[PDB]
């Protein structure tokens, strides 16, 4: 290697005066910047449009964080032309050259770290630390994929030799594809889904989520300054069901990288399986679709340690994470002790404008608020409400940390992804039944077990069917490189991000033999 | 990694009827082409000249084996322009591509093996087996270097990482250089010295020895058919002192790869150290300059095995090898037993036209004959002639296997390289004195020890100062890859051919750092 | 390994009170030591002489930092006898034993770090940080070569196996050689050129530069305390053209390791190519001969970052570095913005006695002052003087940072190494022409490019023909292990210091086969 061994970007806690000072100034500059307009980015240049996308401050929705241009079918076609044209030469860049480009991008992102975090606080309502972890993760994706990509450099395939011939197998990129990102990790997942494919030679048209178009534009400012060739990466903020669907169904889109709801993921995967008119390849579609994550606690666990991890896992970023603990499965012996600790901890959580660095900020939008409050009403008819369950006063979309107990395993609130600060507690007899209930959902993304009994931990290691399992610690915050992230069942296609395998998904192999 | 592991090309022994049949047919085809004229090869095409070179059959010098063009200064300049023009793009070829080209050349040579061996027999007087080993070695050089070159591909240097930077070191070729080859291994060494530098990106101007211009041209027929780009390899048969010296002293020759006499090697090394008018680099000159190799035998040895190895080493190819055993150092207890056995074996050696596969063919030329006969006369005044020492009947330059005994260590025939079938026998007290006499010459190429005493063998491993040492076996016929070949002291610059280290000599290193 | 992974010795910045305190005390003790006399070091003992070498303080030349004995031909012969005698056994030391000796030497040097830096400040006029980097580099050479040498331990050569035989190839040291060092890095390069050869079994006679004999003696005090066997390393301060030339031309000197001017390097390389009377080997000569290093800046660069790097690169240690940026090539779009920033930065540079830790100390000697002022006069007739260009008031050899602009690419000041604080600015149309001008000098040591355009950086990576290339950072201060140091063309033989390959230059290979 020609760079130092990968290390995860430290997540800022803001305990020191220097950190608080830097963050206050970043928050103030971003705030003073409200209302700014960001154009589309196609073929290496910013391109404006007549229509626009508006991004509001979830902590005070009367405030416009900023606006962006709006991509329709015409802009989609333009981006496609630029991306395919760019692919023609981008695919031939030595891998070392492409990786150095990503490393430059990571360096530029790191320098604008505070600013990006501040933008997350205002645009999507993350408190300070949640914002810091998001940006740190994005930096990690770039650093990790830059190095990982070199493991696939020409000619990387291990083959069996043959007398009188040279037999060489190597990987080549797929082409131009589309990236459709979520709003909950608008810098991290947005960046990761883009730079992975791009690092190995693909070109990308990125479609940021409606609620996070501004931070997406700022990421592209970094790509532009880094110097990615025209067409290699394109920014197309717009409506998913419109320009997003258009690209997914397009005959000239080689692959689709998607992270979001199961509803949309199911549509994309189905569409990808169809041969659009004139299409000349079988589309590849990678989808990460969330889950209904549970944390199990048995009577041998450290109850205080468990309650702490459950609260962090269930309410971090208002429970708006595909990794969030939305289910708490407690064995008979641990039910009371753990539930009482969880409630005492959760009732002390603060809720307020994200800029104030509360424990919980607001949910991301009115629509999200509607969805979460709606599930709370359903919950009142399925389980026992024992904490919160209501909207708080204020313009922002504030929902109090909520807890339902005595919830039936097959209740809607114990099966459907709510994506809000709502925890469903399920009582079970023992560990065996705990695993039963844990596995009995259509998902399989994250999971956790708090227990001191080795046999239960090792049993879960083999039988708790989730892609990311954690013992005696929070089940959120998967670190790039450390914990390959991706699930099973309806949580997606198991495309592990922050793992060597991720890049192989954006490559195809060629075997060339020469008989001398 | 994309081809089978390296293996040495089997040396044909002609023990089967099919092998003999094939050789007889190759000999017929080759002699039926004795009238052919081979032009120069410059910039991808054969270019003829007014003057010419004539090659005779040393087994019947009135018979012409062929003629070639004769390169002068004008042709040297033409080749130089073509080689530098080619270097500009040849240096940028992926190493994998350059290696495949060599592998193709090896495959072609292997298919024309009998034809080349037959040409060696008629042009330089090698018997069948010596001819076969020569061609097999050339094939080995191509196969080995094609593979070794890949160990230096971009970016191959191991460096220490530094924070915030990419530090990449890699190898790059030198440019255009001249290869000046000997007549004793006109296919193997001629091929090795050319393909080694070429394999890693350099371009070469090859100047074959006057006595083997025809077989040198046939090697280029192979290079041409293999498809080396115009200018990469150039064929310039001509007078060493003329065209050879012109290139060596030229300010635009980047390196010189030479194998031949010490006399010429010393001149070349001195010239290489000077800055010619307008020259913009420090020239690298690699010179292998023969030796005065000895085989030591103590009283614990298997005398029959030793006598066999001595005869093989001293008279193989009429002793015209830089590795030939020209000194036989015997301790008191081994003297009589060994000398009598060597004499009995040597007196049974046949001598005659090489095509009849005798034990010994003729020496290569009238000049060589004059030199050898002169040393024989000198020997008569320094030691006691006990075998041979006469020219044999026929126009061919046949000289009988010769043995001198009671030769003083510092005698001219015990110090100077005769390059003929002349073995000097020196008697010593013990092994320690044997090592002292072995080391006391200006040379250090090959050497051997016949003994069963482990302490004597391991002692020699450390104190017998020669680049290639052999225990209880012949000291000639070093195999590519198995025995890196090159010596110490006045035997040259220790450029180990058939070894990974050989290619490093034709590369320079660049270190590029990028601060992100 | 039996030691921790190599890490570069930290370069002291002296920002903390502890560092300033330690340095002030070291400077005071060295100063109080002025006038001390150091003898020659031959055969493990200090040997005085009648004549002496005088070392003055360039910041106040009336002060004698110290004096040393003076080696003539008689002392050279004595050192040669001691070095060859020492080689006899030193070559047989297990590599692990030799490396541990170097590690001990490094530990002793590290403990006397402040003292050595202080000696550099007074003897050669380096400010505090330049002095710190010099000593840190020396420590790095010892630490790096100690480990690197183990990679060559018996039996290190990868060979192809053969049926019924043991085939073992291994490296052995060359013998006793001479090291001729420069005055600009009298601890670093002096140490590196000595310990590299010595680590693998060679013995050395070291000839320090006239202006840095005292610090050279202090290095030998460390070697002595470390315990290198008598004769392994010898200290011979004296006149280069006298005792230096004597050793270079001597028939019993096996190799020459030289760093200095191109004029002397050319003479040494030529002499090394000659066979002195009675010489029994082909001499090896490694020469690093400086350069005419340029930094290129295009219109896409961070002009502030570039101006800062240019000033550090051009004036660090008064531009008395073979790596110093003596040329600034600016494209049309970057000319004005960068030149104005360079001038504003350079005009603020302080000049004064090195002990005061100014930005620039004095040039090293009266002769150097004469040479630099002379080139300034030539510059006034070739380009436009826009800053400095004069001597400052004081006894010390102080020259103001100088800048010439509108300099013709082929002007003497844009082609010849001035080795002073003189920068030549060259205006060009674009990057293509920038590379043209950059490569058009007889040298090829260091180079740099400030640019944000990936295509220009990657183009330079392959076409800016210098051994050490840096992007968006200073082109001086190559770190051992991180950036193999050595150039192309007339900058030397490309012997990369602080790289694994460096040690191979002081070894020759032996292949020993045993047929069972
Ligand atoms: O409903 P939601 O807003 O919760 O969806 P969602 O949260 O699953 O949407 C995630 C991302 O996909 C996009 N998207 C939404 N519907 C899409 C569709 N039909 N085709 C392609 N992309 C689509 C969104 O704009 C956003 O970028
Ligand atoms: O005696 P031998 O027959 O062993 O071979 P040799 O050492 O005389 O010559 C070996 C090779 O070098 C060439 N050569 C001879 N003299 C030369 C010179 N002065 N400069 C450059 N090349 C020269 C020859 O033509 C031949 O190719
Ligand atoms: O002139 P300069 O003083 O600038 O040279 P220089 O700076 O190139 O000298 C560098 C080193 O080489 C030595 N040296 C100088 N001339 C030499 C010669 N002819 N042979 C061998 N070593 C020599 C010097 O004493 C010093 O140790
Ligand atoms: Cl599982
Ligand atoms: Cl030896
Ligand atoms: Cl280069």
């Amino acid at each position: 290697m020609t760079v130092e061994p990968f290390r995860n970007e430290p997540i800022e806690t803001f305990q020191t005066e220097e950190a608080r000072r830097a963050m206050r100034e970043a928050l103030r500059r971003v705030r003073e910047e409200f209302g700014r307009h960001y154009p589309l980015y196609i073929g290496g240049e910013w391109v404006d449009t007549k229509e626009r996308m508006v991004s509001l401050n979830p902590s005070a929705p009367s405030e416009v964080v900023g606006t962006t241009a709006k991509a329709g079918k015409a802009e989609a076609e333009a981006a496609l032309e630029a991306a395919w044209k760019a692919f023609k030469t981008w695919k031939d860049w030595p891998q070392e050259d492409r990786s150095r480009l990503l490393l430059k991008a990571a360096a530029l992102m790191r320098r604008r770290k505070r600013e990006l975090e501040a933008t997350l606080v205002y645009e999507v309502g993350k408190n300070w630390v949640e914002a810091s972890a998001d940006v740190a993760e994005a930096i990690d994706f770039i650093e990790y994929y830059a190095r990982a990509a070199l493991r696939y450099r020409y000619p990387a395939v291990e083959v069996v030799p043959y007398p009188g011939e040279d037999n060489e197998s190597f990987y080549v990129p797929l082409g131009a594809g589309v990236v459709i990102a979520p709003w909950n990790f608008p810098v991290a997942i947005f960046t990761g889904m883009i730079v992975g494919p791009v690092a190995v030679g693909n070109t990308v048209i990125a479609k940021p989520a409606e609620d996070a178009v501004v931070v997406g534009a700022k990421v592209f400012e970094i790509f532009h300054e880094a110097g990615f060739p025209p067409g290699v990466v394109n920014f197309l903020p717009g409506v998913g069901e419109e320009v997003g669907a258009y690209l997914v169904e397009h005959p000239r889109i080689r692959f689709i990288n998607f992270t979001g709801s199961l509803e949309v993921g199911l549509k994309i995967y189905e569409a990808a399986g169809r041969l659009a008119p004139g299409q000349t390849w079988f589309k590849r579609a990678y989808v990460e679709t969330g889950g209904k994550d549970a944390i199990i606690v048995d009577e041998t666990a450290d109850f205080d340690l468990a309650a702490e991890g459950v609260v962090v896992s269930a309410y971090g970023f208002q429970g708006q994470k595909c990794s969030a603990a939305s289910r708490l499965i407690l064995t008979q012996g641990a039910y009371e002790p753990v539930l009482e600790r969880v409630l005492k901890r959760a009732e002390r959580l603060s809720v307020g404008p994200a800029e104030e660095n509360p424990d919980l900020g607001p949910v991301v939008s009115a629509e999200q608020e509607r969805k979460v409050l709606s599930y709370i009403e359903i919950g009142k008819n399925e389980g026992q409400l024992v904490l919160g369950g209501k909207r708080l006063e204020g313009e922002g979309y504030f929902i109090a940390p909520t807890v339902f107990t005595e919830v039936p395993p097959k209740a809607r609130i114990a099966q459907e992804e709510i994506f809000g600060p709502v925890l469903s507690v399920i009582r079970v007899k023992d560990f065996a039944e705990a695993l039963e209930v844990a596995n009995d959902t259509p998902y399989g993304l994250t999971g956790g077990v708090y227990s001191r009994k080795r046999e239960h931990l090792e049993w879960a290691r083999r039988e708790f069917h989730v892609g990311n399992l954690y013992f005696n610690r929070k089940i959120t915050g998967a670190l790039v490189g450390v914990q390959p992230f991706g699930g099973f069942k309806l949580s997606g296609t198991n495309a592990k991000t922050g793992a060597l395998d991720y890049l192989r998904l954006f490559l195809e192999m060629k075997a060339v033999a020469e008989r001398f």
